[PDB]
Order: structure tokens, then C-alpha cells, then sequence
């Protein structure tokens, strides 16, 4: 199964947003 590699990019997926949010001053 694919589930924890998965999960890997969702995280990459949320810290890119977090990132996304901070470039914005938000």
C-alpha cells in the first residue's frame, strides 16, 4: 500500500500551504 508515502506528501502538501501563507503575510 501506498498510504505512508501518501501521507509524506500530503505533509509536504500542508507545509507548502504553510508556506504559501507566510509569503502572503497571512
Amino acid at each position: 500500500g501506498t498510504f505512508t508515502s501518501d501521507y509524506s506528501k500530503y505533509l509536504d502538501s500542508r507545509r507548502a500551504q504553510d508556506f504559501v501563507q507566510w509569503l502572503m503575510n497571512t
